[PDB]
């Protein structure tokens, strides 16, 4: 309706990054994941394959104690903040990230709105996904600041009931990127990537192998990783939200949608994103 | 020799459902799995597996504990109700279930009977299996209650000795489906899905590898999925017994029947269902 | 210089079992495997793999508690028996097993020669490895004790010195099964199968790929399987250390014989055993 | 500027040890790995893989109590020192080990430095990673110490900044393997293997993929594991640079370089390393 453009796979081919011969790990920056539980542990495991798929140099995972050794054997790369997101909730961010996520597998408390108010100081991208996700004002800060809400988190944001939301999904969510003055991601099929300075796009990829717990939390953990090998934050979150959905498409070539399990989409990244090379 | 039908590749092909690309994991709706003790913790696992293989939109997880550590690495997408199933024996379920099973790696107690009692007061198709399966009636419900027992477990239902049963198996599996109103998946080469409205087919799919430990709970979590993608509970369950049985089937093109693990049923799923598309 | 046959692939091909379509798991039988201790846990997930792999009904697993943990995520369709080769010291065994493997992963210590001893009460065969390995006899019983040492075993269990050993070891496999009465599998390159009835073979399959820690506890499960599927023990003996060699030989045509890990002839299996029936 | 020469294909070609058929484990060692806390667990994971990847016999990984139950899982095959490189600082070693590696997650702490004193009072070869890196001197004795540090703990190392370090990596690698009288394998693009000889190589392989964390940890493992199964412990610290390099490589062929995991340039290991016998 409002004519909002795909970000195609042309668009897709110029803006991703090399990784250059002379690189190390530090040229790649280090990210912050903020999230698991002990009540819903795997979000931090499928959110951490995400992030370290796509192209970080290092990942600190701030999770729950108990959490820690359910993520290490699938994912031995990565390192720890021990309770991290509580702890975020009290202190300033002491160390300097390349960029930073919070939310996947958090409840939706006070202590987590603390936590997101801390990561706010820093001055890098931050993502807010799932129980980060709140009815809210964000201060004025350099890096952006993105928000993955599906339409029912939309609705928790803005009070727009998920029924008015979906005849107008476009205009919805780039009205409320300029009012927030954050980057709004609002998922669904043609996800909707709306700019605080009035870009917009829509999302061409993906299918109903997505409609499944988990997904998002992968999603979130690859606009965490392309934040750290893109220059331009804005190309980061488009491209994530391309090549997760170009995952899920690979996927149904000759696997049914009914049957995919949102980390296989990290596990199938590597040989997608090289196709987009 | 009551000329039962096979449930056939037809049948099949023209009953599983489309995920389409305007749907949400709510379409698919949330699964409630009631297995697993600290005794017997791998049925949940399978079950699972099974169960987010199978087109679902979420799953909860209601185990034991100290089993939920052990599922979180390998499934990830799984959310959980900590000692659901037991908490079970005590609460009436609070929340909206698309469908349930119970069972899988649970003793043969009073509790979890107990917890049969309050499951059934939900609306929603529910499954009972292994340690959820006893000498019992059941009360008058709108959604139906599937039975899925081998052998043994319809000798310890009904008083009808395994030889005797092995001989007239779909008779009995009938008759016994009509007196306590529940469908009964009688378990064996040749499975028998009796309806309680007398419809009754045999699946004409499987092998010799699936005589091993654990198949049955990764069918139970199969028919589980299908239960929340299907709109006729009928052929999910039809559908979940032909599709477990295909998977052996295809194991065995390259590989011994004597050396499959009931996880890789799970594993095969995903191609073996493309087939039938 | 005995002239001691190879047992051959055309001898594998002709005793190999077939998995019929009208079978349960209880055809299949029961193993329990008494295996792993908090300080080598490693051995009771790859003789449990090995098992599980090799066309047994069902695995009980009587392992420390602490281990419990650390095989399920791995092989879910396993159930168990907690600290089971610590309370076999105590207790005469119960249960009915269609074969018993003890000692992969378990100190050379006098409570585990007294779990060797209630395990030697049970009539079905019974496999003694790794710790459960010691200078001793054995009392007469109706199922066949099968002894899985490597050279320094033979020492420990002998007074031999591996120099010697090693110079003729056909001729001291075959003297000490005879004395002992029981069957020795003599690890090494051409192991060495010997029968306390004076039958006796050579492997023929295998090469140093095999030469690292944990592909002795994998052969172990190997061996506990194929007792539950082959009507005659003997045959199952040489087709899991055949197969176990032959898995090893797959492995060397594409990939290096310095990096194979034990668990993967586990995984090698299925293929490698199809291609024999 | 130095003309230092490549370590090629030929080379590794002329310098890869047979794995012959009469071998055993012993024939191939027992290795010591000191890694993994409970603040940087994965580490151990990664070094372990890696090193039991890499053709040695048997492996001991010393690592904190609770980083045991991550490693078991994914490496059966690994045998335990609990809390081994907390205990290394109050112990002399015991055991006699064809190599040993120290630091891969381990902090920079004072009592390490004990370990690492204590550890260079056995016969064999010793590799010193990431937290046993420090600004320090060196006793005489038998086998060679391998230092390997990327440029930041180069820095630690000899007080010569990073940036003027990178201008003349082969100077400041020779000149600082000279005064120590260690190897050094200082890391990057064109890593610079420097023999306290005079010998010195530059590697050919790997690229960007490699610029993310953990791929040292597993080269601390491959370095471990070859000096085990080479006679010539300079030829092992060649080839494991070089097959680590060109695991990326391989990686690249049809996966983008952004989304390599380290632990898979283990899994790589058997099929690159075959190309080269
Ligand atoms: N049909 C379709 N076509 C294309 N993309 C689709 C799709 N359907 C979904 N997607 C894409 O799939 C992803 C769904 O992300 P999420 O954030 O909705 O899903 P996640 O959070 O992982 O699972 P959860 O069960 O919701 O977890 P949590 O407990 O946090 O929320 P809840 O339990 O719902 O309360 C997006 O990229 C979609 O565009
Ligand atoms: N020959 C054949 N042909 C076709 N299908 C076959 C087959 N043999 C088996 N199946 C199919 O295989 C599945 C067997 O399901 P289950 O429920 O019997 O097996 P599960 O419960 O996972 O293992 P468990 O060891 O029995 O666990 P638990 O402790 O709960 O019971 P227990 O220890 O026996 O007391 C069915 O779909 C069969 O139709
Ligand atoms: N060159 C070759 N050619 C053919 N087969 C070979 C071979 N080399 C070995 N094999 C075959 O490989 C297998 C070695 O079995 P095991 O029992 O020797 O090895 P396991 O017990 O798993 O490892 P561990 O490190 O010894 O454990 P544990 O702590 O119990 O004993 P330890 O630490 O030594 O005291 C046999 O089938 C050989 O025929
Ligand atoms: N562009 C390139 N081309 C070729 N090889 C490259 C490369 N970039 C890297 N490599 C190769 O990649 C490897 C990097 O090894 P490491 O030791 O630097 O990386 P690790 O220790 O595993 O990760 P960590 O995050 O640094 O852990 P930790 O906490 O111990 O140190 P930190 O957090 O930095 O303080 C070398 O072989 C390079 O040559
Ligand atoms: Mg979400
Ligand atoms: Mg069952
Ligand atoms: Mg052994
Ligand atoms: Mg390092």
């Amino acid at each position: 309706a409002m004519n909002v453009p795909f970000w195609t796979e042309e668009h897709v081919r110029a803006t991703l990054p090399e990784r250059d011969a002379e690189s190390h790990k530090g040229t790649y920056g280090t990210a912050l994941l903020l999230a698991g539980s002990d009540d819903m542990p795997g979000a931090a495991l499928l959110a951490g394959l995400g992030a370290m798929r796509s192209g970080l140099g290092k990942l600190v995972i701030g999770t729950s104690e108990n959490v820690i050794p359910l993520i290490v054997p699938v994912l031995p790369e990565a390192t720890y903040w021990r309770d991290g997101w509580k702890k975020a909730a009290d202190a300033q961010l002491e160390e300097t990230y390349r960029a930073i996520a919070i939310g996947p597998g958090l409840p939706q408390t006070e202590s987590v709105q603390q936590a997101v108010d801390h990561v706010l100081t820093a001055d890098c991208p931050v993502i807010l996904d799932a129980g980060a996700l709140a009815k809210r004002t964000y201060p004025k800060r350099e890096g952006p600041v993105i928000l993955t809400p599906h339409p029912g988190e939309f609705f928790r944001m803005t009070g727009v009931p998920v029924n008015e939301l979906q005849k107008k999904r476009a205009e919805y969510a780039k009205e409320w990127a300029a009012q927030l003055q954050t980057v709004i991601v609002l998922k669904g099929n043609q996800t909707v990537i709306a700019f605080p300075d009035g870009d917009c796009w829509l999302n061409p990829t993906g299918n109903g192998a997505l409609a499944k717990g988990g997904t998002g939390d992968t999603l979130t953990g690859m606009i965490l990783g392309m934040l750290c090998c893109h220059e331009d934050p804005k190309h980061a979150v488009l491209n994530a939200v391309y090549l997760h959905g170009a995952c899920a498409e690979l996927w149904t070539d000759e696997h049914s949608a009914h049957t995919l399990l949102a980390h296989e989409l990290s596990d199938i990244l590597p040989r997608v994103w090289k196709r987009f090379e």
